[PDB]
């Protein structure tokens, strides 16, 4: 099925065309057939230097694919198939990266699709798939290259295709080292109304319309391993803007998701790879990942390192505020060396609010990996055995290496989802993350999203400091489950699970003497859905009940996991664990709740605060 793939050959070369409407769509998706072709002379005078393996054709599915295979340099083995993306042919796209992975000693397999370079046919969503899978059986089977230590790099359109690759190869037992998605394609409609302007109606709209599912990078994705490393290099125009919206996306899925956006332009390659070519090839493999979780805990060092309420510190605690009046402190210095400016002087109660925002704003991108792979484990045991479930979710949500915010909002968006609305649990936590990068890299992003990610920020430490329970002028519960009528274990899956309303929501939060975590029910017959929040482990939903059931009680008794001793709470008259406190909370006073007075914006305006504008 999977046998040697290099032919050589030498006719001119073919092509398709259809109708003319689909002729001038394929021309704007693709590129207009010339310029799919053309190679520049000056190109073709360096390429003309193969007098030092560096020529190549292979039998495509629906023709030949022409290209070149770039050697290695002067001296640790490796390969990255470069898949390139529409409008120029794959020569003139390489030309400027082929030389970045060269010099390392790196070599780099530059293939045509078909309809681009001398590659026979004519471009196809299915058949572009199909000509990246030969460039990687050319790359195995014909070149032997060990079984996978080879990156995929990963383009405008090479991005949904790299993807797609990644996943056949991982699906097919030779999976691939890296991913490279390089300033790619979110998606075809979204790469369309990306470079034209905002969201016309007329053609523009129409190709958009007519193209939906195609080229998409997180459906491509759905399928691949979540270990399986993903650098995501976004370019710092409309196409970034959409792909700094997916990498949230991925992030909170579960995929290995590294890398930063860039400050280049989606054209700039030799700039792009001048700067990420050590950050590229450093990202392929796992020590690596030892030597960015070594300056891990070393943040989490500057943690243990480290007046909420009184009014001076309020006055000092947003953005550019500590800019103005703390010196010895410049805005692109680290948290070691930010933390460091604290303790040299020690400052008023007005300029350690200025640092405190200035420190803890960089520190929040910090709460969201690591995640240790127990809980990944058991929630993998829990869809494995039975009858695999349907929305069995997994998100990774902020650990905040520091909850009790999150565990309140969580509940609040439950309510709102359960009223019709849909998907704001899992929007919040991208948004967060987004929030993050945004403030951990201030420069990158505009004044106005600078300012948007400060008011996010802003709500979740008024939560932090005001809590809800701690409050008179409401009352955001129905009842307080606690003393000798404290629920047990089961007794949450209980009231959580139980049928007897099945149109309602069930808004529980669950009170360790630490931690204090939350779980919840909403939906509607199969829709109906049971879910759990732990802060340092992520949140979990399950459609089965069975299911939850299973995981819950494996997460805290000792049957599996244990992490009820460890949560420190005490046993019951039986000898079982039963939480501090279990609040049966009322969603709609909880969600009308603002933790600061003055401010207007409730826990739903919370939840709908945006951070990106648009």
């Amino acid at each position: 099925e999977n046998v040697a793939i290099e032919n050589d050959g030498t006719p001119p070369r073919d092509k398709e065309s259809l109708s003319p409407l689909t002729r001038f769509l394929n021309n704007e998706l693709y590129g207009e057939k010339d310029a799919r072709r053309k190679i520049g002379e000056i190109t073709q005078t360096l390429l003309d230097h193969a007098v030092e393996s560096q020529k190549v054709t292979l039998k495509g599915e629906v023709g030949r694919l022409t290209g070149y295979y770039h050697q290695g340099a002067a001296s640790s083995g490796k390969v990255v198939l470069f898949l390139h993306g529409s409008g120029s042919s794959a020569e003139e796209q390489a030309s400027e990266i082929r030389n970045h992975y060269q010099k390392q000693g790196i070599d780099m397999l530059a293939v045509n699709l078909r309809g681009y370079g001398e590659s026979d046919g004519g471009p196809s969503e299915k058949g572009l798939y199909q000509d990246a899978r030969t460039m990687f059986n050319y790359l195995v089977n014909d070149k032997g290259i060990d079984p996978s230590n080879i990156i995929i790099h990963g383009y405008s359109m090479g991005g949904p295709i790299a993807a797609d690759l990644a996943r056949y190869a991982a699906q097919n037992g030779q999976a691939v080292s890296g991913l490279l998605l390089d300033r790619p394609m979110p998606s075809m409609t979204k790469a369309i109304t990306a470079h034209e302007v905002a969201n016309p109606a007329g053609i523009v709209g129409a190709i958009a319309k007519a193209v939906n599912g195609q080229f998409s990078v997180e459906k491509n994705l759905k399928g691949l391993p979540k270990e399986t490393p993903i650098l995501l290099l976004t370019d710092n125009e409309g196409l970034g803007e959409e792909g700094e919206k997916l990498r949230a996306k991925l992030a909170i899925a579960g995929y290995n998701v590294t890398g930063e956006q860039t400050f280049y332009g989606h054209e700039a390659s030799n700039r792009l790879m001048g700067q990420y070519a050590d950050q590229i090839v450093s990202g392929l493999f796992n020590a690596e990942q030892a030597a960015v979780e070594a300056g891990e805990v070393l943040k989490g060092l500057e943690k243990d390192f480290k007046i909420r309420t009184t009014k001076d510190f309020l006055n000092g605690y947003k953005n550019d505020h500590a800019k103005e009046i703390v010196d010895g402190f410049r805005s692109d210095m680290s948290i070691k060396q930010l933390v460091d400016l604290f303790v040299k002087g020690s400052w008023s109660a007005e300029q350690k609010g200025a640092l405190a925002w200035e420190i803890e704003s960089r520190a929040l991108k910090v709460t969201f990996q690591n995640k240790s792979e127990k809980y990944n484990r058991l929630f993998r045991e829990i869809a494995s055995a039975g009858v695999v479930d349907a929305k069995a979710t997994e998100q990774l949500a902020p650990q905040l290496m520091l909850s009790d915010p999150l565990s309140k909002l969580v509940l609040v968006a439950k309510q709102l989802e359960n009223d019709g609305q849909v998907g704001v649990a899992r929007q919040l936590l991208e948004k967060m993350y987004s929030a993050a990068a945004v403030l951990s890299n201030p420069t990158l992003y505009s004044d106005s999203e600078n300012a948007n990610a400060s008011k996010l920020l802003s709500s979740l430490a008024a939560i932090h400091a005001k809590n809800p329970m701690h409050d008179t002028s409401m009352k955001v519960w129905q009842e307080k489950l606690e003393g000798k009528q404290a629920l047990t274990v089961n007794g949450v899956v209980e009231k959580i699970t139980d049928a007897s309303a099945n149109g309602k929501p069930v808004l529980l939060e669950l009170d360790a003497p630490g931690h204090a975590m939350a779980a919840w029910a909403k939906g509607s017959g199969d829709d109906r859905v049971y879910g759990f929040y732990d802060p340092n482990a992520g949140i979990v939903e399950f459609s089965s009940a069975e299911k939850f059931g299973d995981y819950l009680t494996r997460f805290f008794g000792k049957s599996d996991l244990n992490m009820a001793q460890s949560y420190k709470l005490g046993k019951n008259d039986a000898g079982e664990a039963i939480f501090n406190r279990v609040v049966v909370m009322d969603g709609n006073t909880l969600a009308s709740y603002k933790p600061t007075f003055g401010d207007k914006t409730t826990m739903q305006g919370i939840l709908d605060l945006p951070v990106f504008d648009a």
